[PDB]
């Protein structure tokens, strides 16, 4: 009917009405609750490759309904007249063209949609770079440049996406074959142990066997690896004066920076899909800010990772025989405060997880007041150390999928056909 | 589908839940909405009957009896009484392996591995509050085991009519006394302060102390409750001190060694059992995450970082969750120093993920509540924290229940 979302801490109760208008299939039944499996769904909007008009145009007509009623239209001469557009342009292409003022709505509402997000708060806050004229890898580079430096912003971090034309018949997709836009390269070591970071082992060995020569080193930016209109990637080095890194040091213990260590500032996914009124832009690479924990929490801790905290424990002259000690939890404390005082330090903007999630709290309070909801993936918002003692832990949510959305997508390297 | 897969993203272990085939009753949530963090989302003759024949075909399955002449007579048995009665009797058999499936059902307990390692105390015979205070007596005394902590749970007649429910009012059978200060302030344990006040209003005469543990509120056959005061040696307690910070010690703090939750309804068969008090023991973050560090607890967080000498200008020094790793130290060396049995939450979560593949492989799955399976703190660095899980409701099943000064009709 109408559900309710309570926090345990401070009784507020919120009232949500926005479920209502959801669409796609979470996972769950009344039986099975799915969420805790990364994919629980495959269920798009859309089929296959190039729908029929039936499939296409009422999905456009939702997407164009929602924008006019956005800004209190609906019904005017506008918004027929772009059914009428929409309609045309399916009947002689089997696709349509988004204008920019739709492209900008959507993408926004892509982030404001985008349940697993704990920095939402700054969704309306978007820079969005329209690449929908690019056409080959060579043009993809140049744009992914632009943002990159745009985005940095010398440390003052600003919010980006870039939106490189949409999927047509599915065999001439445009694809940034990295998932992040800067991650470093992972090595496959002769004496089965890893060099770098293990996360992009099997990628760092895709760029290798496309050409690329690693210099071997543990923090190895990786080249790009770029697919324009279905053909095959191309590999471009990033210029260094673009990645902006952050020397990880400690404010107290003056051991740390001997451990040579550091990070790059700006995450940027590239590997999810935009997906906007039945449009499937298979390359939208976006980026914001880090929060802490992301780097030195999942960075530099994951088991299947950088995996420094024995060194760090070891440096502490901690007991590591046992796990009562609970020098695991001890390090990893001390690796988040060094994370967030090197990047305060080097002014490039960084969140702490109490106040990101003291922010999402807020924001769902706007949501709610304005909008009647906000989807919210619990096991994705509360932060991976320290969850009791922030807001978000003691906070109900309702996670539903709305749209325009981010969606998960293939790597390309299961499904390209080369040549 | 007929099958399910899970996966483990940090192993990449996959597992196949078919389990989830034979859940019957609801998660909360729906085709297109998960409610998978919401926190909680008599029977008539035509109602219990198919709800007996599901649990006892089930007992008789587990036990490779199904179909047998003993099941079709123990099914035919059945519904006599509840033909004749509108209820039935478990006998004995059943209810051990009802109270333990219970605990193995239970999807939010990450120390289910323990669940077949139950001590079972039928307590059905009992009509009066005091015979519930000499069972509960036994329970923890039996419990408690010099600190060699032994699970187990005591089972109370079971509902009736509704109007004649035994109950344990306590949420827990130890617990700390909370007091308002006039000013505002809080001594004791802020999350009791509720029910300290029934308490008071019934009679008891608080020391007004840190550390008072409560009184026992007992309920039997739908009377008024009673008061009891437990045995004071038959408390066991634990003095936190740290091992390096001397200081530690000064703050005075202790904890009770038994966590034995009481409010909970246990359900077999479609028999309603409205007390059934069970015991087990601490991981230890669940006194030194939420019963010292949460907002609305002893708020000694604060203290441990002044006296750390910690930054607490600002967040970002992260001085609470430097704060929050020395509290859970102390507790777990405090319980180990006594010899008090404790599991931290690397151990626990370890042991869990054992019995998780262990269920799929002999039970064909294990249902599971990632929110409430991940521990409090440090959740990335536990194995758990990577594993994907189905949430699903088997019967029997622990379940929650009113507060009973909401209902109770008072004599
Ligand atoms: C501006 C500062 C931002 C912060 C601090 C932030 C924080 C986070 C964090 C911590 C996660 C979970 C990541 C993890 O632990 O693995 C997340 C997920 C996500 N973020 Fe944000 N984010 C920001 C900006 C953005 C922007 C600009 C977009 C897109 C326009 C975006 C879209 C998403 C999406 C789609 C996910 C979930 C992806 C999935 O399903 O796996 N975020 N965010
Ligand atoms: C013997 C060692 C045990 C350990 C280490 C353990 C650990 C835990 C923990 C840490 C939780 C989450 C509590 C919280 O974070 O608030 C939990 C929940 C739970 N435990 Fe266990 N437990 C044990 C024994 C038992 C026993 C013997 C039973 C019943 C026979 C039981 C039934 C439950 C239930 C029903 C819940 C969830 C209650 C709810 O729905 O909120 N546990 N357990
Ligand atoms: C935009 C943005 C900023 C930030 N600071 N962090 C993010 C993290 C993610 C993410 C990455 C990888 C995975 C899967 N390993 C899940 C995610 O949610 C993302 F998509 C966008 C992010
Ligand atoms: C038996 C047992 C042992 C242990 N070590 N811990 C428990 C914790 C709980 C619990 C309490 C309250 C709530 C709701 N706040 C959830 C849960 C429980 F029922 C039983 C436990
Ligand atoms: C809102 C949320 O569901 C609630 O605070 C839960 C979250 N997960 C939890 N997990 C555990 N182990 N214990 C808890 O008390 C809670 N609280
Ligand atoms: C199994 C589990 O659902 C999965 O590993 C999720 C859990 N929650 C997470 N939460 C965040 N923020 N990031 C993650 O990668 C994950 N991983
Ligand atoms: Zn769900």
């Amino acid at each position: 009917r109408f559900l309710k979302v309570k926090n345990w801490e401070t009784e507020v109760v919120l009232t949500d009405t926005l479920h209502l208008k959801s669409t796609l299939e979470t996972g769950c039944t009344e039986y099975i609750c799915m969420g805790s499996i990364m994919h629980p769904s495959q269920h798009a909007r859309r089929p296959e490759d190039v729908a029929t008009k039936d499939q296409l145009f009422p999905l456009a007509k939702e997407f164009i309904d929602q924008y006019y009623s956005s800004i209190k239209r609906f019904g005017s001469k506008a918004h027929m007249e772009r059914l009428e557009e929409v309609n045309k342009e399916i009947d002689t292409t089997s696709t349509y063209q988004l204008k920019d003022t739709e492209l900008i709505y959507g993408a926004k509402h892509a982030w404001r949609n985008a349940s697993r997000c704990v920095g939402r708060i700054q969704w309306s806050k978007l820079q969005v770079f329209d690449a929908r004229d690019c056409t080959t890898a060579h043009g993809m580079f140049n744009y992914i440049c632009n943002h990159v430096k745009y985005a940095t912003n010398k440390g003052n971090l600003r919010s980006a996406i870039t939106i490189f034309p949409q999927r047509t018949d599915g065999k001439h997709d445009f694809r940034v074959w990295n998932s992040q836009l800067i991650r470093y390269a992972g090595y496959k070591q002769p004496d089965g142990s890893t060099l770098g970071d293990p996360a992009n082992v099997q990628f760092t060995e895709i760029c290798i066997q496309q050409g690329w020569k690693p210099p071997r080193g543990r923090f190895d930016v990786l080249p790009l690896l770029l697919q324009a209109n279905g053909n095959d990637p191309e590999l471009f080095q990033i210029p260094p004066e673009l990645v902006l890194e952050v020397p990880i040091r400690h404010p107290k213990f003056e051991w740390f920076k001997d451990l040579g260590l550091k990070w790059y500032g700006l995450p940027a996914v590239s590997n999810m899909l935009l997906e906007i009124g039945g449009l499937e832009f298979s390359a939208c690479p976006f980026s914001g800010w880090y929060m802490g924990t992301e780097i030195g929490v999942r960075d530099y801790c994951d088991n299947s990772r950088y995996n420094i905290l024995e060194e760090v424990a070891k440096k502490m002259n901690l007991d590591m025989r046992k796990t009562s000690s609970l020098w695991k939890d001890q390090a990893l404390v001390e690796i988040n405060i060094a994370v967030l005082y090197s990047f305060q330090s080097d002014k490039v903007t960084i969140v702490d997880h109490h106040s990101a999630t003291e922010s999402f709290i807020k924001h769902m309070e706007n949501e709610y007041r304005c909008r009647g909801g906000c989807p919210a993936d619990w096991v994705w918002i509360v932060p991976p150390m320290s969850g009791s003692i922030t807001p978000v832990f003691h906070q109900e949510m309702l996670n539903y999928r709305l749209t325009p959305s981010f969606e998960y997508q293939p790597d390309p390297w299961n499904t390209h056909v080369w040549k």
